[PDB]
């Protein structure tokens, strides 16, 4: 009956150090290759997989924790981005009453370019989502985001 639970918010906590858990703290392609197990299948990060060597390949492909925060400050805006989403739940959401389902996205993310893989979402909804039926709403998009 209840859809927000502390459990949820656990997870995030968790993958904190799961990250780092490889060794005493580093962040490298393998370590969030691993978090695929929670996504089952993300070629988000496969497609990234060239992009995070290719700017981290200033001295190797890791990354420290000192510019982690900061790259996914960056990279991630606060939460206070579910203000700024209010406005999109008008143009993003035009059912309003309706959400966005995995194939209907793929539309809009196909509009955007074609920089990351096509799969990416069509996958790792389908896993990383409890429902399965995948579905996207102002409400969830809150939860999507949050750098801090
Ligand atoms: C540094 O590059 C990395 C960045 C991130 C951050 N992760 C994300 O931004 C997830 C992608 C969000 C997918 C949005 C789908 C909408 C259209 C519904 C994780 C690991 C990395 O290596
Ligand atoms: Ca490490
Ligand atoms: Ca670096
Ligand atoms: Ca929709
Ligand atoms: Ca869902």
């Amino acid at each position: 009956a209840d859809q927000l639970t502390e459990e949820q918010i656990a997870e995030f906590k968790e993958a904190f150090s799961l990250f780092d858990k490889d060794g005493d703290g580093t962040i490298t392609t393998k370590e969030l290759g691993t978090v695929m197990r929670s996504l089952g299948q993300n070629p988000t990060e496969a497609e990234l997989q060239d992009m995070i060597n290719e700017v981290d390949a200033d001295g190797n492909g890791t990354i420290d924790f000192p510019e982690f925060l900061t790259m996914m400050a960056r990279k991630m805006k606060d939460t206070d981005s579910e203000e700024e989403i209010r406005e999109a739940f008008r143009v993003f959401d035009k059912d309003g009453n309706g959400y966005i389902s995995a194939a209907e996205l793929r539309h809009v993310m196909t509009n955007l370019g074609e920089k990351l893989t096509d799969e990416e979402v069509d996958e790792m909804i389908r896993e990383a989502d409890i429902d399965g039926d995948g579905q996207v709403n102002y409400e969830e998009f809150v939860q999507m985001m949050t750098a801090k």
